[PDB]
RNA sequence: GAGCUGUAAGUAAGCUUUGAUCCAGAGAUUUCCGAAUGGGGAAACCCAGCAUGAGUUAUGUCAUGUUAUCGAUAUGUGAAUACAUAGCAUAUCAGAAGGCACACCCGGAGAACUGAAACAUCUUAGUACCCGGAGGAAGAGAAAGAAAAUUCGAUUCCCUUAGUAGCGGCGAGCGAAACGGGAAGAGCCCAAACCAACAAGCUUGCUUGUUGGGGUUGUAGGACACUCUACGGAGUUACAAAGGACGACAUUAGACGAAUCAUCUGGAAAGAUGAAUCAAAGAAGGUAAUAAUCCUGUAGUCGAAAAUGUUGUCUCUCUUGAGUGGAUCCUGAGUACGACGGAGCACGUGAAAUUCCGUCGGAAUCUGGGAGGACCAUCUCCUAAGGCUAAAUACUCUCUAGUGACCGAUAGUGAACAGUACCGUGAGGGAAAGGUGAAAAGCACCCCGGAAGGGGAGUGAAAUAGAACCUGAAACCGUGUGCUUACAAGUAGUCAGAGCCCGUUAAUGGGUGAUGGCGUGCCUUUUGUAGAAUGAACCGGCGAGUUACGAUUUGAUGCAAGGUU
RNA sequence: GAGGGUAGCGGAGAAAUUCCAAUCGAACCUGGAGAUAGCUGGUUCUCUCCGAAAUAGCUUUAGGGCUAGCCUCAAGUGAUGA
RNA sequence: GACAAUGGUAGGAGAGCGUUCUAAGGGCGUUGAAGCAUGAUCGUAAGGACAUGUGGAGCGCUUAGAAGUGAGAAUGCCGGUGUGAGUAGCGAAAGACGGGUGAGAAUCCCGUCCACCGAUUGACUAAGGUUUCCAGAGGAAGGCUCGUCCGCUCUGGGUUAGUCGGGUCCUAAGCUGAGGCCGACAGGCGUAGGCGAUGGAUAACAGGUUGAUAUUCCUGUACCACCUAUAAUCGUUUUAAUCG
RNA sequence: GACUCGGUGAAAUCAUAGUACCUGUGAAGAUGCAGGUUACCCGCGACAGGACGGAAAGACCCCGUGGAGCUUUACUGUAGCC
């Protein structure tokens, strides 16, 4: 489960192996947007004259994995209660720095 | 615990880590109509009285309360009539009224088509429909019983008895019960004798009334007579009733939750190939193809501020129990029964006992009364004419969790997008209509054209996936061609056969057809159909011996004087 | 002309079986209800073996039914068949 | 191996083909499943393969089990598409020409001439309908042809009351009806009283003005109810003026 | 109106049709059968002899132990009345 500012890795699709970072979330369809991944080309009409534009489209969230902060490998995520508050762990190391 | 302002996409303007949107519990607000209730009315509107209040020099206006009819409880008053009464008035209370899944239950009233190869007794059937009353169940229920043993011991339901006994234009048909095996199990309160009080007549004797206590039954019990005895038991599901404490579970939101990498093909891998790992988890669904190890989850474990629902332990609240005498007193009256007319009991009034309704008659009192299928005698069993009662049983418009050798868009609900289009004055009847792609990346720009449409370019793995969007059959409509046809008489094929054109699942091949022989569609129904007898415009989809319970016979299999529940 | 009344086992009729929502020897709608139909129509893949009847008798029977005759399958007996 | 048999309707008997689903086993599939199309293939029949094109994610085989298990006919039910056929019809009637607009004009707009109704094809008010009304834009469908037009599509607008017609007034027929009478239930009737116009009562006229309203808006001049002030007349409130 | 040209454009019906006549034959009145006799291929305007032409599961007739309305000294009841 990934937040808005993390640094992830793509594990499925055309762009498998790229890193990028998250910029949008869309939780109702569970599809994130990652920079430089899944780029599309739109035909926009004049609204100024338009033309072909390139932006990123959303990818399904289960095609993305976080990176172990220490060893820098993909990992799943668990939870832990500290100070009576929930944090994220890397299933291969300790705490996971996710402030922004 | 990071996004959010419905389906619902946009833009704008905003909200949110000082915790939003979202989920559960509890509150607040809740226009008008509708039983509709201040009066009226063509529902969703019109018109008022009274009391407060705002406003106005004052009217008009506005705001908030209250005002139906029956019923209950008080008070006052009182007609024909003197007292009285019927009424009348005022004030408190809020008892009824309407609706439903009203499926199942209990009552009132109650058909016909049909079967009997016609039809009337009978049957369909106490069924459909209509009306009333209710509950989570209702009804029944504690022997005036069943029986004929050496008896049993409230009611209801299941299996058997058994398609037996019986009933029946003895026709068609209708059709039990006791015994036996089980589920469940529970018993109680009055009326009366009597006693103690209070009260009115009365003459203080009696009568009657009110409260309380007592007391409840059959091999007779209780009153009375007498002799032996006391707070432990009981309880809100009947048996009398209220309410507190502290607990324990279960709902109604949730939380944590093990383990995988690489290459090949490809738009994309979960597939193939290779090497690993978890398992109290290899249920399931998603993810760009088919995943135990990517996501949501699963096995397992944890969790409640608040409100409900159960359930314990205290509290609480009630309350003596035996024996002998047995026939002095009490023990349910217009009742039980009878006659006449009907109905219900499996039973058609009959050998009809047994049980109810209408109209008339009308008992007995323990040496009593009732039943044991007319009646009599003896035996046996019971004790009517007052009431209450859980469980085992029936149903599903709903809610929660699941299941299927159930359907897959003409199917499955009428309805996957609707009791809506539409039809009818009305009651009422009642459709058709699912699928782009993995992702909108939904075709910038150029050209012809008023536009609609199109050709390029571009997106995409694919655009003969372009929104009339998965696949895209047949009828039907066209364009181009290889062979053939303007002297010919036809159910349109078949057998023989030159010429011309091609070249296959490669075998004594394929297309066309000058000319010759033979040849009156199909189905149904008939003695007999080319029939001028019936049916079909054509193509597609849909459309007719099934299932339950009995009987009989055959095959198979197990055991055998036994077999089987 | 407007506002009203009479309703199907019924109403209305200067009378015709006449009218009661383009329908009347008994309106329309929903239910009993899949009424009943000894009558007509229909009833869906293939091959192999055998193969009738259109007649007695009774029948509120005559284009229906029942028993017998004639077909088929299985087992049995054994000259009973032509 | 020898010998024999083998037409067939009602109808009896036997052996099989194919469809959907389930169980167990064993397989195939993005190097392309089902479906669809074509072929000169195999089996005694129902039927089974293989190859190529299209298609884009599921499906066979073996043994056994279970059935909504097979269509050419029912004046069958639903959908689609033909034939008749470029055929019948295009719903009472008088138009002609010039100019305009437009991609496009017999059919739209403007003008002149001609024609038809005129106890009416003219002008008012009711029922009934319910936005059809007006302006700007449009031309896919509707309009029995056409269309630049429209009662059609889109966007935005439009209905003004003390006196007009209803209510805050009255009653007819009829309908309801507190108490009441009757009735298996449901309910039927009816007294006082209510409701109910098609009738009775009841105060406003002339002119101006919009694309769309007018006795309603504006100007002028009126009338009718009700309330408060300013007042002559008011004189126990019997009476008196007053009201009743 | 019909007929020719421009616009628009249905319907009943329909087993498939390359659909002649005569004398016969035949379920006894033939475009489809036999033996002959006629006839080059394709339209348009007209006529009504045949296709037992279309339309409506004959209303006449008979049958069904089918319905309904009406009558009476048919059978059985019954509202009422005495
Ligand atoms: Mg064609």
């Amino acid at each position: 489960h990934i937040k808005k500012g993390d640094n992830v890795k793509v594990i499925a699709g055309k762009d498998k192996g790229k890193e990028g970072k998250v910029i949008a979330t869309l939780p109702k369809k569970d599809r994130v947007v990652v920079e430089g991944v899944n780029i599309m080309k739109k035909h926009q009409k004049p609204t100024p004259e338009g033309g072909i534009l390139e932006t990123e489209a959303a990818i399904h969230v289960s095609n993305v994995q976080l990176l172990d902060p220490k060893t820098n490998e993909p990992t799943r995520v668990g939870y832990k209660f500290v100070d009576g508050k929930k944090v994220r762990i890397a299933k291969k190391s300790g705490e996971e720095i996710k402030s922004n």
